[PDB]
C-alpha cells in the first residue's frame, strides 16, 4: 500500500486561455479542478483550481512508462508495487486577460509551475507572455513548458513551435528549462511529464521552525442540507501554509479580520479562533505543512467564511506579530512594456494620486500613490494588508484601455 499523507508541492499550472491548463491537470490526476457553476457554464477556468495526486515509480520497467500516479505497475508489464515517491498537488490559474490577478495570488502558492502552450496556435499568445513575465518576478524559476495539443498538428509544425520556444527562452532565466510535448485530451506522454515533474520539480526545502503562516485563498460554510446537528461544523478556511506548521486544537488567529467599526472609523479586527481538524482533499491530519491547500476547521460562525469571504487574509497563532498596514512603502522597478495586451505598449512612470493594485501574498488591494521616488513609492490602501515578513514580493498593476495590467514589482519594506 501507499501511505496516506499530505501533498508535499504545489505546481502551478499556467498560460493562455483555452491552451489546455485544466485538462492536462485532468490527465495527471483524474480530476476535473472546475466547481463552480459560472465555470461550468462559460467552460472557463475563473476561480483558482485545485487537484491532487500520488507519484510513484515502477522499479522494475523502464521509464517513463514507469511512474505512475496509482499504486500499480501492470500497464509497465510488471505485477510489482510500484515504490511511493511522493504527493503533489496543483494550483489551475485561470487564462483569461481579465484573471490575472487570480493567477498572482495562486503564483504566490507555487513551489513550481508548467506553462502550457498549446501547439495549434501561433506563440507567444498574450498570456503564454504574460504569465511568463509573472512567474519570473514571483520568482517560481522551477518550470517546465508543456506543448499541449500535439494531436492536432504535424510533426513538422510542432518542431517548428519547439524552436520558436526554445529561442523565446535564449538569453533569459528559462534557458534551459525542458520542453514536454503531450496531448492532454487523449493523455499521450503524460507519463514523459511526470518524469519531468520528478527531475525539475523538486520538493523544496522548508522551515518548520519559522512562525507559523497560511496564505488564505478559499474560506466555506461546509453545511449540507438535510444533516443531523450531530455533524454541523463551524466556518472552514483553505489556503498554503508557506511557512511553519499548524496543528489541531492550536490558537489562532486571522489577519487583518472582519471589517468593523471602531471610533466612526472603519477597522480591521482580528478573527482569534482554534484549529478543530485539518484537511487536504478527502484526508484528515492532526497537524499541517508547506505543501497542498489545507483546509482548516475553525469554532467561527460559518457566516465569517461563507463564500471566500476569507480571501486574501493570513493565518498565524494567536501570539504572533505580524503588521498589518494601511500605509505601505515599497521598493519597487518597472517592466519596460506591457505584456499581456495584444499590442506591447511601453509603460509609464508612476505618479502621486495614481490607483493602482497591488498583489501582495494571496491578497489584492487598491490604493493610492501618496509619494513617488525614483525607486520607492507610498501607497495609502483600501484595506490593510497582513506583511509577515520584511522583503515580501509584491506586484503592481494599472488599469490600461479598461484592464488591470501587470506593470512592476517590488519589495514591501517594514
Ligand atoms: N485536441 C486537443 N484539445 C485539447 C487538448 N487539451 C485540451 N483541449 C481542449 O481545449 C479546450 C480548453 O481546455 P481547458 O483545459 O479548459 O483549457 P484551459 O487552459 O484550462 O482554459 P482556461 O482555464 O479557461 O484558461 C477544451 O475544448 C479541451 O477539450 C489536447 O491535448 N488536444
Ligand atoms: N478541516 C475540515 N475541512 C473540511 C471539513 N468538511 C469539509 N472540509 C473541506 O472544506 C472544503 C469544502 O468542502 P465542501 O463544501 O463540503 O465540498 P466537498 O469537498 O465537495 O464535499 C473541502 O475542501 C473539504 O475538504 C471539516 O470538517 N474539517
Ligand atoms: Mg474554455
Ligand atoms: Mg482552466
Amino acid at each position: 500500500a501507499w501511505p496516506k499523507v499530505q501533498p508535499e508541492v504545489n505546481i502551478g499550472v499556467v498560460g493562455h486561455v483555452d491552451h489546455g491548463k485544466t485538462t492536462l491537470v485532468q490527465a495527471i490526476t483524474g480530476i476535473w479542478t472546475s466547481k463552480h457553476s459560472e465555470e461550468l457554464k462559460r467552460g472557463m477556468t475563473i476561480k483558482l483550481g485545485y487537484a491532487e495526486t500520488n507519484i510513484g515509480v515502477c522499479e522494475s520497467c523502464k521509464k517513463p512508462e514507469a511512474y505512475v500516479t496509482e499504486p500499480s505497475c501492470k500497464s509497465c508489464g510488471s505485477d510489482d508495487e510500484p515504490k511511493f515517491l511522493r504527493r503533489i498537488s496543483f494550483i489551475d490559474a485561470p487564462g483569461a486577460e481579465v484573471l490575472m490577478a487570480t493567477m498572482l495570488s495562486g503564483a504566490a502558492l507555487m513551489d513550481g509551475a508548467i506553462l502550457v502552450v498549446a501547439a495549434n496556435e501561433p506563440f507567444p499568445q498574450p498570456q503564454t507572455r504574460e504569465h511568463f513575465v509573472a512567474l519570473g518576478i514571483i520568482g517560481v524559476k522551477n518550470l517546465i513548458i508543456v506543448q499541449n495539443k500535439v494531436d492536432v498538428v504535424s510533426k513538422e509544425e510542432a518542431l517548428s513551435q519547439y524552436r520558436q520556444i526554445k529561442q523565446f527562452t535564449k538569453g533569459t532565466w528559462a534557458e534551459n528549462v525542458p520542453i514536454i510535448p503531450v496531448s492532454a485530451l487523449h493523455k499521450i506522454n503524460i507519463d514523459s511529464l511526470i518524469e519531468g515533474i520528478e527531475e525539475y520539480i523538486k520538493t523544496p526545502y522548508r522551515d518548520l521552525s519559522q512562525k507559523p503562516v497560511m496564505l488564505v485563498i478559499r474560506s466555506f460554510d461546509v453545511n449540507k442540507p438535510g444533516t443531523q446537528f450531530n455533524e454541523l461544523k463551524g466556518g472552514v478556511i483553505g489556503g498554503s501554509i508557506i511557512q511553519g506548521l499548524f496543528k489541531v486544537d492550536q490558537e489562532i488567529k486571522v489577519l487583518p479580520g472582519l471589517r468593523v467599526e471602531k471610533q466612526g472609523k472603519v477597522s480591521y479586527e482580528p478573527i482569534f479562533t482554534k484549529i478543530s481538524s485539518i484537511r487536504f482533499g478527502d484526508e484528515e491530519f492532526k497537524e499541517a505543512k508547506p505543501g497542498g491547500l489545507v483546509a482548516i476547521g475553525t469554532y467561527l460562525d460559518p457566516s465569517l467564511t461563507k463564500a471566500d469571504n476569507l480571501l486574501g487574509s493570513i493565518i498565524t497563532l494567536a501570539d504572533a506579530e505580524v503588521p498589518v498596514l494601511w500605509n505601505i512603502r515599497i521598493k519597487y522597478n518597472l517592466l519596460e512594456r506591457v505584456v499581456g495586451a495584444k499590442e506591447m505598449l511601453k509603460v509609464d512612470p508612476i505618479r502621486a494620486k495614481e490607483t493602482l493594485m497591488l498583489s501582495v501574498g494571496s491578497s489584492t488591494t487598491l490604493g493610492i500613490v501618496t509619494s513617488v521616488k525614483k525607486d520607492e513609492i507610498e501607497v495609502e490602501l483600501r484595506r490593510p494588508v497582513a506583511v509577515w515578513s520584511n522583503n515580501i514580493r509584491t506586484v503592481i498593476s494599472r488599469q490600461i484601455a479598461g484592464r488591470w495590467r501587470m506593470i512592476g514589482w517590488g519589495l514591501v519594506e517594514i
